[PDB]
């Protein structure tokens, strides 16, 4: 269908209830288009406070969860929590967790499964490193990490797929319009020759790299990206300025 | 002087506010020693909410966190944010992070000092597995695990140090008290003997095992025993009974 600008906000270990209100107080007050699709992600002991806080045109999004409702999971929090909270959308496959805490692309696609079966949206992330770039394989990659959440899905409509160069934020570079509207067309490509080009067509493919509000029109601008996982820039006001980005 | 009883309750991936409202309801009305120390470990998301309804007496422990203050660590919790929705303890290094997640020996140690170094109460877990109980090994496990918390602890008074008998979880495999003690027994000699005799003696070493209102006199009984870390029965009424065991 005719695909929906999405923007959002990962806070990360981010904040505090003072600091974040702020954030809060100055989005909710601010003028942005529909048009354009928001969502926030709060660290967990925050996602209640904010969703309390935020205002309905505005949705919380979990950074991450399980793939069970229930148990024996010291540390961890489950879909049906998340949900309790009202929040309705979970950022899964995060570099960070992928890359710092382990997770494997079975788990991620068991919590892509587990989130969905329960009623939560979810944006997926995907991204090769430095050296996957330049050994000259991200496709491989990219497509790997995809296939392993594709082979999850039921309903791409609760998907959102974000593509993070990881191989960039943290090293200086580029994910230039350029190299970004590539990996956006070959996975939309992908998708639409591993799935169906009705998926392919409906689902937003939102570009996660070092997103400000310099950068962002230029972004937007491209033809295949459908929005941003915004993170250092999501705690400032800047972040109004992404969201109103594609105007 | 004498060590004071200790009772931490962990909800592990289980509640929603509706039931855990419920039981905060019958803890905050119950008469429970005040010989007796209790803490309540609700997940991440119902920290603020525990925090906000549990009576000021009962305190609250994180069932996890991560080394840093802030950071580009998606799906994390801080000590600091720990302490700003007012909860005092962090409960670090529990079996399920380290064998479901692979939390390791460093890490865990690295956030013992972090945690300690900003303030919280943590409750540190060790204990072997079956492979290991069995292969004899149970020292060698226990007293590695110890030895790395031991190296980034410069004061004990914030410190709870909590047994898991893993080896006798869905093993099949059912300990017994004297199995408890002797453990523990041996935990305090190990402090004396690469610590102080000071802190040997000062420091609390819980039972991580099963408990139920039902094994949780003897239990309490036992000398080198000075509470518990209670896993189902924290999410019931029994609870209380726990509570209220050593006279």
């Amino acid at each position: 269908a005719p695909r929906k600008f999405f923007v959002g906000g990962n806070w990360k270990m981010n904040g505090d209830k003072k600091s974040l209100g702020e954030l809060i107080h100055t989005l909710n007050g601010a003028k942005l288009s529909a048009d354009t699709e928001v969502v926030c992600g709060a660290p967990s002991i925050y996602l209640d406070f904010a969703r309390q806080k935020l205002d309905a045109k505005i949705g919380v999004a979990a950074q991450n969860c399980y793939k069970v409702p229930k148990g024996a999971f010291t540390g961890e929090i489950s879909p049906a929590m998340i949900k309790d909270i009202g929040a309705a959308w979970v950022i899964l496959g995060h570099s960070e967790r992928r890359h710092v805490f382990g997770e494997s692309d079975e788990l991620i696609g068991q919590k892509v499964a587990h989130a969905l079966a329960e009623g939560l949206g979810v944006i997926a992330c995907i991204g090769e490193k430095l050296d996957e770039r330049e050994a000259g394989i991200t496709e491989k990659v990219v497509f790997e990490q995809t296939k392993a959440i594709a082979d999850n899905v039921k309903d791409w409509s609760k998907v959102v797929l974000a593509y993070e160069p990881v191989w960039a934020i943290g090293t200086g570079k580029t994910a230039t319009p350029q190299q970004a509207q590539e990996v956006h067309e070959k996975l939309r490509g992908w998708l639409k020759t591993h799935v169906s080009d009705a998926v392919a067509q409906s689902t937003r493919i939102i570009y996660g790299g070092s997103v400000t509000g310099g950068n962002c029109k230029e972004l937007a601008s491209q033809h295949d990206v459908d929005g941003f996982l915004v993170g250092g820039a999501s705690l400032k006001p800047e972040f109004v300025d992404i969201i109103n980005a594609k105007h």
